[PDB]
């Protein structure tokens, strides 16, 4: 006497946005019926066949908010609802984050002396490891990269590169950008054989 129609889900603004913009993904559903009773509506927020939220509710169409939305948030939604019986689940829509928050740059000393160092503390905050750091060090007096030192910090969310005063300096400058994997596909055959050789000896 119940029967879902179509199952789908939507995200606002888009299914591809901005990092750190706010997010909502919805879970509606179109259900015919010849009862007089009120339904009850089960939807299932799954990210990658992961299940991130159960709600029973009354209505059809319940929501999701994600406050700043940031690369770790991408991935393959779907939604499942059930009513009493007769789940029926969405397509995959890809949500994709896209942009990198302008890196936070920090130093030891804000004057040093020649042959001393700077250490360079390079970090994304709002963000997740892995992040691939690159660092270039600037004499103002000439707009030559004088050093690039490129970095991979895998645990962190941050790097901390030493950089030299060569003693031919006098105003330095320290310039990150920082570069996130979005995403990555890898794949494998399967082992093959060869003709056997008998060594013999
Ligand atoms: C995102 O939502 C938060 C509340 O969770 C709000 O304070 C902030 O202003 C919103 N940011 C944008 C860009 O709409
Ligand atoms: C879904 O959530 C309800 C509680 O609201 C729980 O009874 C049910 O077992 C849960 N099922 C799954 C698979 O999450
Ligand atoms: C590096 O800087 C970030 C923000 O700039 C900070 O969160 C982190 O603690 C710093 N690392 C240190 C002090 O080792
Ligand atoms: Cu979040």
């Amino acid at each position: 006497s119940f029967t879902i129609n179509s199952v789908d889900m939507k995200s606002l603004p888009d299914w591809t946005v901005q990092n750190g913009k706010n997010l909502t993904l919805q879970c509606f559903a179109d259900v015919s019926t010849t009862s007089h009773v009120k339904p009850q509506h089960q939807m299932l927020f799954y990210k990658d066949d992961v299940l991130f939220y159960n709600i029973s509710s009354m209505k059809s169409t319940e929501s999701y908010f994600i406050p700043e939305v940031r690369i770790y948030d991408s991935g393959t939604y779907k939604c499942t609802v059930i009513v009493n019986n007769k789940e029926k689940t969405t397509a995959e829509y890809q949500l994709l984050v896209e942009g990198v928050p302008s890196p936070r740059v920090t130093l030891d000393k804000k004057e040093a002396i020649q042959g001393g160092i700077v250490r360079v503390n390079c970090s994304v905050p709002e963000e997740k490891a892995p992040i691939h750091f690159t660092i270039e060090k600037l004499e103002l007096n000439e707009k030559m990269v004088k050093l690039k030192r490129e970095k991979n910090s895998r645990d962190q969310n941050f790097v901390i590169l030493e950089f030299p005063v060569e003693e031919q300096d006098r105003v330095l400058s320290f310039r990150c950008q920082a570069r996130i994997i979005s995403g990555i596909h890898m794949q494998t055959s399967e082992s093959t054989k060869s003709e056997l050789v008998t060594v013999s000896r």
